[PDB]
């Protein structure tokens, strides 16, 4: 293991602001090269509850840190190709407490946001942490529930998530499964026209300005030469409990497709959070212009067909290649 200082050298530490959190750990976002970046800290490999959880172990971690590194990938690939996850810079094991300075940056957001974490300052010089350094991907669907411009925008959104996934069901059999709004981040780009490749079949995404970043893939499942790398909560109790949000039926949902048998293939559970996803455009997002021209009509309808159709299809694959919306 490395010091903190290996990976947030000071400037780098000093320019660290809070974006997110979860019960897993802390988001920082900084700047280095004049380039944006969010570093994730997660604590590995002790004994002390962190945010009311135990911390998982190194091999715990590790089906995350293998999923972020093969999906980062599939931006350089040729066969299989998307942009549509996220950039993965850096995995470092650090060694030592919490710098003083992402403890600074910490109370900022309790400050402004609130937080409910613990305060990460109970750490001694022993403790290890995975820190991961990811391409900074925008902002999260949650949070621009009141910032998007049109139903359009939707559209290109889910014709994104929906081709990414395809090309990852593709090359790697994946399967996302955690899915929630808070992992689509949404970025401003210059490009009219995203590009993906599928089986050797490139196509173009009208991209509305936006493009996507489907992140976080601690729930996550994949697989190469038969190796499956994925998360076995078939033990899990609190996962398949939650309610008050479509979200949690979607667990439920999963573990009914699988069997509980977390390890096989399903790419239907991509098809269950897309159509999630699908729910919150049409149920929680609120747009600054609502449909009033013949095109734009046009478009909620086809997006109220694909949320009512959606379902009888088998994987995102499926859905990029025969659902009439992305035609
Ligand atoms: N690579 C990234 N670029 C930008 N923001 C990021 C990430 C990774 C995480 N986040 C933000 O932190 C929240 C919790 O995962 C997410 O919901 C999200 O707000």
């Amino acid at each position: 293991p490395v010091p903190f200082s290996h990976c947030l050298p000071t400037e780098k530490l000093q320019r660290c602001e809070k974006i997110g959190e979860g019960v897993f750990g802390e988001v920082f976002q900084t700047i280095a090269d004049h380039t944006p970046v969010a570093i994730k800290i997660i604590a590995i490999e002790g004994p002390d509850l962190v945010n009311g959880s135990h911390q998982k172990t190194f091999e715990e971690i590790l089906p995350e840190i293998i999923i972020s590194k093969e999906l980062s990938l599939l931006s350089g690939e040729v066969c299989n190709r998307t942009e549509g996850f996220i950039g993965l810079n850096s995995v470092h094991c650090v060694q030592g407490s919490y710098p003083p300075l992402l403890l600074k940056a910490w109370d900022h957001y309790n400050s402004t946001k609130g937080s409910a974490n613990d305060r990460p300052d109970f750490f001694k010089d022993d403790q290890l942490f995975i820190v991961l350094e990811f391409e900074f991907g925008g902002i999260d669907l949650e949070q621009m529930r009141t910032k998007l411009s049109s139903l359009a925008t939707a559209k290109s959104i889910l014709h994104q998530l929906t081709a990414s996934l395809a090309v990852a069901e593709a090359s790697l059999r994946f399967e996302h499964r955690d899915l929630h709004w808070g992992n689509v981040l949404l970025k401003k780009t210059s490009l009219k026209k995203l590009h993906y490749t599928l089986n050797g079949k490139s196509s173009t995404i009208p991209s509305c300005g936006l493009q996507v970043s489907i992140i976080d893939y601690t729930l996550s499942r994949l697989e190469r030469d038969g190796i499956v790398v994925f998360c076995d909560v078939s033990m899990d109790e609190d996962l398949f409990t939650g309610d008050g949000d479509y979200q949690f039926d979607i667990y439920r949902l999963m573990k009914k497709e699988n069997n509980n048998r977390w390890g096989e293939y399903h790419p239907y559970s991509n098809v269950l959070w897309l159509h999630y996803l699908t729910d919150k455009m049409l149920k929680q997002m609120t747009f600054k212009t609502k449909c009033n021209t013949p095109a734009m009509k046009q478009i909620k309808r086809k997006i109220q067909e694909f949320h009512r159709t959606m379902l009888n299809f088998s994987s995102a694959t499926d859905l990029l290649c025969q659902h009439s919306l992305f035609k």
